[PDB]
């Protein structure tokens, strides 16, 4: 399960906690209006990975991408803190877990 | 198979959906006129990977390259949204699947 | 255990040495106030990865992130030099060990 | 063997096609006059990886380096389009094959 | 053993050739005075990887760091061309071997 630190952090926001997600697809799209980076879960849920041009969020968003790839390749689960304001929901934090 | 999301998004465009592709070769070329990044499938199909200098497309295009390498190394399948307007067809979206 | 070199370096500083840590979670967060990169140990300990905007520290911080990911994927242990001035403690140096 | 696409592209040039090469060593050098990135095959052949500072060839040359490392780690073979004009021969295109 | 090419290149310089090294630790440090990237061998030898902000050495130095991590993760041996003018000795060239 999600670390208590990860849960506490997500609980201070308007975003929602999703635990123990198996990501089975990773999408890169440059088409008009659908452009972005996405992940799809084993049950068909879809989330947008945040992007940012400048420091310091350019670092965190790059690491969210690496976490997504690593999850898809390995079958390791993730915990997400995702805003329900938009569709697909935007990932504001993510936790890769080995166990 | 391709996610419904991926399919819906490709369906909005002039590009073609290609599902369950096994990529077996990855090409980097700097020669005049053939310069680019390409992938080749197990049946001999060839696609050009999109490129972009600036943000935000420089992110997506970098991740296309990472998906292509990961598919070649692992034998994981991909789904593509590829324009037939040129040869080789250009990848506008790609989905790596476990 | 930590190399003597790593131990000596950490000893010059106000930071604390932590040896033989198994990292099992890796966190990226962009939320207000909690924004950052973190690692979590197998027993629940939490550390923040250093960030830096400019050269040369942004090189070293990038490699800390790579070490963290590699440790989580592989189960390889790390040794850390971490400052108690903030919570979670900030990683000033890290050593990945085979 | 090399894809027909890869062969056709190399055929347009003054470079030579080399097929089914096992790369066993990967070299980074910053010494005066020998500075560069190189690969060494299982028979002892040496090639220089192309380098470029600007877009778009900075993308392709980075992917050549990624291909070279991936080949060394995995034992996956490569096909090269390499110019005999210099020594070591310079890689103008490379194909990683599963 | 080290390629003839690698040996010849090191033998042009005042540096020392070290062959068949097993790297077991990789270090990233941002602390004053010890800041840098280092590797430690299975026998406790320590070497520093150089840093460079600009092209072209920013490429070669990045690849030295990739070689170091790959060696630590895999147990693949390296050959080094290392100068005794600094302590730890500085890596001027490195060769990863399968
Ligand atoms: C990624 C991120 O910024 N997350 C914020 C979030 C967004 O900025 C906001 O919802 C716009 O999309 O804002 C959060 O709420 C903030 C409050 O904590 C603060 O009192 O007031 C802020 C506006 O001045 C903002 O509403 C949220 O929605 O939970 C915090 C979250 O980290
Ligand atoms: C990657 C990308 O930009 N994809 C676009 C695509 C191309 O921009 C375009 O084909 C030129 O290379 O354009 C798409 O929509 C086109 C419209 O912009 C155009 O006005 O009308 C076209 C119909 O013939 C078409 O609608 C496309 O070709 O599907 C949208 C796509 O995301
Ligand atoms: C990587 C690259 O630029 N490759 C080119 C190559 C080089 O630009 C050139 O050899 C200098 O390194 O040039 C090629 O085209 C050549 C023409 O530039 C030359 O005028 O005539 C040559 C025939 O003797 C040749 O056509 C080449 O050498 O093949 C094309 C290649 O993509
Ligand atoms: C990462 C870093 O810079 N660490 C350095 C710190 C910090 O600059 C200050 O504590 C202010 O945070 O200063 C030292 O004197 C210390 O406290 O040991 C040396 C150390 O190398
Ligand atoms: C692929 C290619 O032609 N690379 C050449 C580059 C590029 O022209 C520039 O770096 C601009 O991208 O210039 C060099 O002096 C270099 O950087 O080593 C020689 C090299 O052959
Ligand atoms: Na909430
Ligand atoms: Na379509
Ligand atoms: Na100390
Ligand atoms: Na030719």
């Amino acid at each position: 399960g999600a670390s208590q630190f990860f849960k506490d952090n997500c609980n201070r926001t308007t975003a929602s906690l999703v635990e123990g997600v198996e990501l089975t697809k990773y999408i890169s799209d440059i088409n008009n209006n659908t452009d972005g980076m996405y992940v799809v879960s084993s049950t068909g849920g879809v989330w947008r990975i945040s992007r940012a041009k400048d420091y310091p969020d350019n670092v965190m968003t790059a690491e969210m991408r690496k976490i997504a790839m690593a999850a898809v390749l390995s079958g390791m689960r993730v915990n997400m803190c995702a805003s329900p304001a938009s569709s697909p929901n935007v990932i504001w934090a993510i936790e890769l877990e080995a166990e």
